[PDB]
């Protein structure tokens, strides 16, 4: 068994362990893994606003 | 004699013949020619405004 050692510092996950299955080959959505990140790449605005 | 045929679609031209005496060598006013644009060019403005 293959295993991958995660962290973080976040308060939540306070002395919580959780555990699941995934798959380190594909980067494409499939049945098969736990969750995708759907991820549109975003871009900002910059301009000049009159507001009350 | 010498004429020209123009024609539209409009309906309140409806069955009416409309007869006049032009000048169509000329490209500036004339106190014989019949119609003359006055025609001040206004170019597009295109910029952001605040509006409510």
């Amino acid at each position: 068994y293959d295993y991958t050692i995660a962290r973080i510092s976040d308060l939540r996950m306070k002395d919580k362990i959780v555990m699941t299955f995934i798959l380190p080959n594909e980067s494409e959505p499939h049945p098969l893994q736990h969750g995708v990140l759907g991820f549109i790449p975003e871009y900002l605005v910059d301009f000049n606003m009159i507001r009350n």
